[PDB]
């Protein structure tokens, strides 16, 4: 693969293609491999690393070393990252401090405006979609996977793209909005209001949507849904400091082509920090892990 | 499936093996950054894993020696834990169709005389040289021979006194069979000779791709040793380098003229292939045969 890739064994799937560990035979520079079948009858994976290359020199954006294709596959090859915030979800016992939340809360939305800033929405905000960095990075969150990602606006004049209905939830779930479930076509604000999701999961440990019945999958988005909309805030939010409650009202009430005060989403957050005396270290939870 | 040990390091596949275990690639959690991870199954109470890392220790901060960043002890598990480096030799051999040019060559032998001269300055035998136990840097150190793999090294002097360890016989063969002296396929206590012998055997098997030893099979370990020590003791030195520079031939026959005893003449050796090197016209600019590979 590339004159330098060998392919190595599965380590999970992403949008549209699975994740393989490989190496740069050469540099001896693990890598990981994302496979889409040349063959197939949806090719996204030379559309996804274009996405990439127009974010190429943000900060928190993996870069891409080669996309190609090989055999019957159409491939990419990324850099190397860590854990997943799941990952160290529960190598810290699936809890984090509110010291860690805050911390994690200022860059992930800082990588949703860049991300914004380029013209494009994600659709996939989830902890598996970010990503630790390594070596000198370590202490930086990236977000990966531009598989489902959308166009909100022309890169030439800003217009926005148009207000449709009866859309299909397309990523997954349990972090999806109330809107995407309601068949609205989604945009800036979605992926914000998932952020918010994201971070009451770090804080509960779980959501209370999860774990619901249903017979058919349709059925079980329904259930969702519903327990989303019939879950008012303040019960969502209870026991936690009010400004995980201000964050989720703000992403609701954002009108569909608006512009998100990202902010002041963060002086929220940032104000809260500062009250609670937390020194600026930023230090999170599993740098003090110790052998 | 995310294993962890140590409590901050992930454990991630395995790599390969070396001396008595495995090695894995994995992530130091609280610091972020990749490392390599030794486990050895303990099945006597004798075992070796830290033993090995207080050499390491020992060696810490010369050119081309990996740091260690944590030995310890879990279930049945020693577990050690490294600087993360580049391929091996073998691998880049692999990846070059089994071929390295003679710049390659001697741009390599230049160092790896210089990492055993250095295990040789901190009163140590390596006791199995091999291209699988010499691994380039990762990115800026890329141009950096490191040496690994301290499970069979012995103290052979006194640290104050260079007092050398006595001449003994009957010892059991330690090591690789390929690139053993024939002084080890003998029985004979190992030396600083013995390492520096099988670096110029791993210098003829990257110029021809193969030694003439390679390929016969035994039943047990002693008859494929002893097929292998036949033909090393009855193939000549310039028969084994016939058709290479005679630098090639010269090393060899220094490394085996050497009392057990003695202390090598590191200089001569590597100002015997930098000549060769000048005379050849190659420029000393780190560009080895895997650096010219184009997108
Ligand atoms: C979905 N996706 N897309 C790109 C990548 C992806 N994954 C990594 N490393 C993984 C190592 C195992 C950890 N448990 C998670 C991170 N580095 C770079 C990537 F782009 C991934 C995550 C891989 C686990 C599938
Ligand atoms: C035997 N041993 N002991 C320590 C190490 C070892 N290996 C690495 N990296 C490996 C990455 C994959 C490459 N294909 C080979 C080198 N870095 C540091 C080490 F100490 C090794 C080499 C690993 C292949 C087993």
């Amino acid at each position: 693969v590339g004159n330098r890739y060998r392919l190595g064994n599965k380590i999970g799937s992403g949008s549209f293609g699975d994740i393989y560990l490989g190496t740069d035979i050469a540099a001896g520079e693990e890598v990981a491999i994302k496979l889409e079948c040349v063959k197939t009858k949806h090719p996204q994976l030379h559309i996804e690393s274009k996405i990439y290359k127009m974010m190429q020199g943000g900060v928190g954006i993996p870069t891409i070393r080669w996309c190609g294709a090989e055999g019957d596959y159409n491939v990419m090859v990324m850099e190397l990252l860590g854990p997943s915030l799941e990952d160290l979800f529960n190598f810290c016992s699936r809890k984090f401090s509110l010291k860690t939340v805050l911390l994690l809360a200022d860059q992930m939305i800082s990588r949703i405006e860049y991300i914004h800033s380029k013209n494009f929405i994600h659709r996939d905000v989830k902890p598996d979609n970010f990503l630790m960095g390594l070596g000198k990075k370590g202490n930086l969150v990236y977000i990966i996977d531009f598989g489902l990602a959308k166009k909100y606006r022309d890169a030439r004049t800003h217009q926005h793209i148009p207000y449709r209905e009866n859309k299909n939830l397309t990523g997954t779930a349990r972090y999806a909005s109330i809107n995407t479930h309601l068949g609205i076509e989604q945009s800036r604000r979605d992926d914000l209001e998932s952020l918010g999701y994201v971070l009451m999961y770090f804080n509960l440990g779980s959501l209370p949507w999860q774990g619901l019945k249903a017979a058919t999958k349709r059925q079980k988005y329904e259930r969702i849904s519903e327990k989303k909309m019939s879950t008012p805030i303040e019960v969502l939010c209870k026991g936690y400091p009010s400004e995980f409650a201000t964050y989720l009202n703000f992403c609701r009430s954002l009108r569909f082509d608006d512009k998100p005060d990202y902010s002041y989403l963060r002086q929220l957050f940032r104000n809260l920090f500062h009250r609670q005396g937390f020194s600026y270290d930023y230090v999170f939870d599993w740098n003090m892990l110790k052998f």
